[PDB]
């Protein structure tokens, strides 16, 4: 039983329902090849200078990722394609508003480029959010997903070069005795395709077996605005923030947020007014 594949254009309304049911779906042509190209060029040098996840020079080292993984987050200051095209993706927003309507506004918990070196080993099978948001494990098993992860291929995903594994239906598993690589299927994808999973979908990066290919992806974890992002945009220069759309500003934590409660009193407000209203934050101003 393989991962369902859907078109970004023609099957839009079916995407969230497909993930909510099966725990994963592949969105064909999520990002155009041109956006993929520009993102790659813009992040290239930052990927090259990134040290190992647990570098001794970091004061929040990542001890979980392999030493042959490079992860670069806080992409807005680095990439125009990211902060303009990706952050305003119509497809992304429709899926997120489908997924998160019961809770309220959503934002970016982390947008990162990950590059895996040749012969990168497979990751252990896992659920996301367990090294940053312990609170998630205390949710009732049937609580609607509070975050989802778009894993966008920035280069080809093949079985040979370590394409992600997923276990279909595992977002609903409580008993984990059946977890094994034997239960997985692969996310074979062209650049610009995206694998969409929830925070409960059991998955792992695959083993790079060619010894020569360098696989790269854009992981966009989208989550309800009630949960704190893994990454901060507080240090992004104001001129960059004010070049964004109001929607993109909100996604980066440069706006107040709303819950879905009928008489919502809001998140990140200031004496009854919004961040953007208080700071007189401009939008859509070219650099
Ligand atoms: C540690 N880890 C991340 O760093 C990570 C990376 C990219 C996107 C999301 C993300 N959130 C995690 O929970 C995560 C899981 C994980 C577990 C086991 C093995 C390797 C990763
Ligand atoms: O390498 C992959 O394809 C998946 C990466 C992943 O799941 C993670 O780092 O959390
Ligand atoms: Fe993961």
């Amino acid at each position: 039983s393989q991962i369902p594949r859907l078109s970004a254009i023609n099957d839009l309304h079916k995407i969230w329902p497909t993930v909510e049911e099966h725990g994963a779906a592949i969105i064909e042509s999520f990002l155009s090849l041109d956006i993929v190209r520009r993102l790659n060029e813009e992040v290239d040098p930052f990927v090259k200078i990134e040290p190992i996840p647990a570098a001794k020079t970091k004061d929040h080292p990542n001890h979980v990722l392999s030493t042959t993984t490079r992860l670069v987050n806080v992409l807005a200051p680095i990439s125009k394609a990211y902060r303009e095209d990706v952050l305003n993706s119509k497809v992304l927003h429709r899926i997120c508003s489908d997924a998160f309507h019961v809770y309220g506004d959503y934002w970016v918990l982390m947008g990162a480029v990950m590059e895996l070196a040749p012969s990168n080993p497979a990751q252990p099978l896992h659920r996301d959010m367990r090294f940053s948001h312990p609170i998630v494990e205390y949710l009732k098993p049937d609580a609607p997903a509070t975050s989802i992860n778009f894993l966008v291929a920035l280069s080809p995903f093949t079985a040979e070069n370590g394409a992600t594994h997923v276990i279909l239906g595992s977002h609903k598993w409580q008993n984990l005795s059946n977890v094994s690589m034997d239960a997985t299927v692969r996310a074979l994808m062209n650049p610009g395709d995206a694998l969409l999973i929830t925070d409960s979908t059991i998955h792992c990066g695959g083993a790079e077996t060619t010894g020569t290919e360098t696989r790269r992806l854009l992981t966009i974890t989208m989550g309800i605005s009630q949960l704190t992002p893994l990454e901060s945009n507080l240090a992004v220069p104001r001129p960059v923030i004010e070049s964004l759309t109001p929607l993109a500003q909100r996604l980066l934590g440069w706006a107040s947020q709303r819950s879905a409660a009928p008489r919502d009193i809001g998140l990140l407000t200031i004496r009854g007014n919004s961040i953007e209203k208080t700071m007189n934050l401009k939008a859509e101003q070219p650099l």
